[PDB]
């Protein structure tokens, strides 16, 4: 399926390899995405429309802990193991990306993918999993039970490198946003940094922003697409005829406070597309270096290090993040279809045909 | 059973009634106490020593919310719902304190909980659960799932206000404090601001320090205390081979950013009594006002204000933190006996007999 | 002089009568403005292309403290008075903005003008002021003592509301925005939170981004516009044919507390993310946001004539979407008012071209 | 004269050598003490009782940045350059501790002085100067611009190694503290990591507490003590007979920390500030920045970090907290003791803890 890019939606900088995440070496992306039942909802029996997405940093396998720091645009929300990255300047094991009322099975289960894969010594080294949610409310049984154990080992011991998968995919299933089909978007920027050039990675679970402030390419789109407002049993539930997660990976070998600074890079890139930052959408960033790496109870690892003042290498890791958030976002859009979920409420993919129109207008 | 004061400790200030959190109305605390299997550990069938304590700001049938502010000592632990604090300067539902292990579990119950009792309308305010852990490690099978959603839902229906349960008791049952037994303690102070009086009550979660730290009363007693060393075979002191959570509720009519004063002050309060903050010791505080009460979906109801800058009323609320921390640290101690857990380690209550001993020599 | 909509840029949102901090009633603002000397630079000795921008919060005769929270887009630089805003959730007097070498001179200045002004027994409550700096390096003698006492003193006396004086004024004189002349902007929002109006108002001191990066209404500019790159001597100093920090300040007269007024801060970098930078390494960026009709008097109880909800969508939705497009529209009208400057060492940059400007809003915006 | 282990105070740990921040090598103090006038204070006239301490991490040559992180116990107060350290981490330049009215012309001095010193490629590198405040309103006339340029360039060009004075000197010379008079105190601990020593070097500005908190080897020893109670207009202004005739924290260590880790160290301050009893005023402005000698970053080159530690290895970073928390309770107490008895503005007496009473305390209380 086409990508923002192949419907004529033009953006600056040059993307990896896969234009996703896992252009930076290493990173593991997993999706457990689960769809069941239609029409009316009943608390405990659906419909569902959720699931969750793993991002193992340096691979399932991996003990150790990578570089990480984190930033809140608004932080309605809950996102665990904050608290350590904030601290210690690191975590252990996967990021989770799933709906809010998954939130506390997802961190147990984690805890119970880590029995018997971990030696007993170091088990402890297990107990601060890294979980984050949006709310899928409108398409999804929040507090039903849809969620079970085997959903999150399979997206854990499914994760692999190469393409990653976009749309209602995962955490993203059930969300909505700019009042389209939300879900997962990903892309990469490659930045050259003098005569090193290091990748940063994007992606982002999205469930914010509304179509009136939506812009795509600086183009405020909302007022120039017709009809494909969401819908309950067929009548237009919005518009005139009635929070997001955004993970940064690096192969740049940063401190955990210069991965604070990219984390707030993220900002700037959302700010780009138009949203404003509802007073309960829970908007946070996660940035974490590939290449400075923690050996669980040894010594860290940073094979060079860099200055915070040196404006060559860290405006272009700062753009970097900006143009990428840019881009995952549009991306997102592009790749989620319309779905109907519960109580018949129906939402639509951002068309298509009237992007590709529009870009094409606008850009000759 | 005696509490510190009982056994010649001295403190600074005026305990309230039941010198205990309850001190401030309205709020109740439960407990529910997991103590079962001896002898040797295997992961999912204990021996247990777990449990969960939870704390309802306003009462269990509460829909409202608190303000509230938060500090952290050291970060390296989880307090879920602490995103939400530091954005909106509130929270919705109980606070829950339990061991590392039981994250998950409590945070999914507690959403379970709302359901059928909350209306439809303001489940949502209910996806955004306080759940805050200290590690049971040396006593507990901790990955063991040996918390149900039962247990919790019996501290959750079972709190009451007035007299505290101290000691090897809900979330603490499983702790290890200053090299003694930890636990569940708790104080209390009433404040004097010119004509008006103001309670500051505190309740901590005790997991933390060494034994040749531990001042009382500022008396470095752990030389002076004889045996009582743990045995794992003596593990710690001269024959060796032969975390913290603090919660402070106040009926000061205090905003969000005053509360995240009144949580700074706990730090002054564990320093009196001699620890340093290990590396992995996550040391959290967290405050919440009883009469600035936001009705959900309605207007914040604040029955008086107070100026940052008026130091006899801010100071005296101050001082009501420093000292209950101490003392709830020490009555704590107190309140814990010895206890025998997973794979025999045992683990000595700080010596009664001894203890009065020393305060009468001290303080005569 | 014509502002941004008068070439033709569009924006959204509804401004206040004078579209300018000063639409939140009791703001006053004040520049001092100084430009002497043309040439090669000595240090002690300028040329000198520096100032001060004042904002009294409640008007130049109050003592009394405003509700105050700030944010950081990127720390590289200096705001004073900020530690006691993060801790008490207030500041007391003006906010000054102004160049990088200027910050003592004008932190002793404060203190030297509440002196005589102020009841002994409050001026203990004059000892924190509030100075935030950008740095005008390349046109102006930095270190070279160029702003005195005096012209501190006139800022903050001659500061009043009404329309508020755009461009190369005070501390914005010698600043570059976007590799275009930099200086001051302001915009003003009214917003409606259900049966009530709201007025949101912004002030910037621009000396950030790139011109590569710029957008104005959404439209990547900088490569529409032929020339107005900078020169040193008659020399292009960058660009394509080379060779031939930014303070926000937010006023709002909604009721807010201290941390909500946080939140309307960390709305300052959505709208500056609209127009394109991606905040530079030792780009010092920063938003503080006061409200006027939360005020504490001195040594006395708190105003706060309503409190408002945080988890309430209408009304902070409006507050906070006020926020970004009032930043939005402030940086624009920056560098519509400031024009080109020759200052030290024969730098000189750029206003961006007016006439160019109008004619692609037109092309693009019919 | 004697410091506090002279007269009988116990404490933990192992000091160094000079039990002083400059135990940390290549660290560098200096103090101008301004003590002039007596009698009715007129604000531009004196009585001054105000000065300025200079801290050089590197020592007063230094182009360079140190690594460093800062922590907030209560932030009523000024202390620039603290944007700069929380965004990346460093700070160039010297530390400068002050009294309030002084905030200003500290700040401009310090970029004067780089003027002809440092390169002009440089010059901007100097543009934001560390400098924090205690008030010194009761001892001191504070508006009336006592401190000149030439006081701050003499801090600046006087600073040295070797032991530093305490007391009412520098920047502490007319402060109080725990209602006695307050002051410059400093302490260090070498700790130990396996084989692997270090040193942590505290250096404080204090102003803060009240006698009726104040905890000294773990006594509370305001009610032992008689008399000394601080005297305005003649009369007794504090005490049982009222009526009748703050805190800057430097912490220095020359283990290689990096930012986020050094942020972890000054919030060990607070657990060392508690050991001694008070609970942080409203109006208490306290503050404490750490800053590493080893973990270092040339002006416009590569950052030089000699060794790295994981956060997570207790028997480490355990030793250095516990160096900070000593070295800060031990810090305190010295500023007691160096600190004595001074009149200023207005007649204002504020008394050094007695040294006879606090010897005898501890004689009774660790025979
Ligand atoms: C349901 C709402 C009121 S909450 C908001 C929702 N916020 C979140 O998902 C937060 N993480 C969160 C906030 C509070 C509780 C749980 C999660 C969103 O982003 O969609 N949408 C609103 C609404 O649709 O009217
Ligand atoms: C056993 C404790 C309760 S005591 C404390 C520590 N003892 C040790 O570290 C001993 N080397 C040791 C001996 C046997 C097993 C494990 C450690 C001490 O000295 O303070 N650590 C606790 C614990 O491990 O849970
Ligand atoms: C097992 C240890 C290494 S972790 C530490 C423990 N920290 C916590 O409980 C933290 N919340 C936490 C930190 C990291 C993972 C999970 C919980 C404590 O306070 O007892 N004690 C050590 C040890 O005994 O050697
Ligand atoms: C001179 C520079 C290296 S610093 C930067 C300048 N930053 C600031 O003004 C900061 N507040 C600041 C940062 C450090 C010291 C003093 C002020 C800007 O925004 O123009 N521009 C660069 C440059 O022109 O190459
Ligand atoms: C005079 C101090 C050093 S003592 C301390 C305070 N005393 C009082 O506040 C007295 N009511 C007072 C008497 C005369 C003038 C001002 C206050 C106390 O009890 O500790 N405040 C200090 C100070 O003000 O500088
Ligand atoms: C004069 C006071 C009201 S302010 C306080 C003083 N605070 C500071 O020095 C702060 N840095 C500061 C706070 C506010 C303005 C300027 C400095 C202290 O520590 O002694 N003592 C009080 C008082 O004596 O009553």
């Amino acid at each position: 399926g086409p990508r923002a890019r192949d419907l004529g939606v033009p953006f600056e900088g040059t993307p990896g390899a896969l234009n996703a995440i896992t252009d930076v070496a290493g990173v593991e992306v997993g999706h457990t995405t689960v769809i069941s039942g239609d029409g009316a909802m009943v608390i405990g029996k659906g419909p569902y429309r959720t699931g969750v997405t793993i991002i193992h940093p340096l691979g399932k396998t991996s003990l150790d802990g990578v570089a990480a720091g984190r930033a809140v645009i608004n932080g309605t929300g809950e996102w665990t193991g904050m608290h350590l990255v904030d601290e210690v300047g690191q975590f252990l094991g996967p990021i989770a990306l799933t709906g809010t009322g998954n939130v506390g099975l997802v961190h147990q289960s984690m805890m119970d993918w880590s029995v018997g894969k971990v030696p007993e010594e170091a088990l402890f080294s297990r107990l601060l999993p890294v979980v984050a949610e949006t709310l899928d409310n409108r398409l999804n049984d929040v507090f039903g039970h849809g969620l079970t154990r085997d959903h999150v080992f399979a997206a854990l011991d499914g994760a692999k490198g190469g393409p990653v998968a976009e749309g209602n995919v995962g955490g993203g299933t059930g969300m909505i946003a700019y009042t389209f089909k939300g879900g997962i978007g990903t892309s990469s920027r490659v930045v050259s940094a003098g005569d090193t050039r290091y990748t940063v990675g994007v992606l982002v679970q999205a469930n914010h922003g509304d179509r009136n402030d939506l812009r795509i390419a600086g183009v405020q789109i909302g007022k120039e697409i017709k009809g494909a407002w969401p819908e309950v049993n067929g009548i237009v539930a919005a518009g005139p005829d009635a929070s997001l997660l955004i993970v940064i990976a690096t192969d740049a070998p940063l401190m955990p406070h210069q991965l604070e600074r990219m984390a707030r890079r993220a900002a700037l890139g959302v700010g780009r597309n138009g949203s404003t930052a509802g007073a309960l959408s829970g908007e946070f960033a996660l940035a974490f270096s590939t290449s400075h790496v923690i050996p669980l109870g040894g010594k860290p690892r940073l094979p060079a290090i860099i200055n915070d003042t040196d404006s060559e290498t860290m405006n272009a890791l700062f753009r970097g993040v900006v143009q990428a958030t840019e881009e995952a976002l549009v991306n997102q859009l592009v790749a989620s279809e319309t779905m109907t979920g519960a109580n018949n409420a129906k939402v639509y993919g951002i068309p298509h045909d009237q992007l590709a129109r529009i870009m094409k207008a606008r850009f000759p």
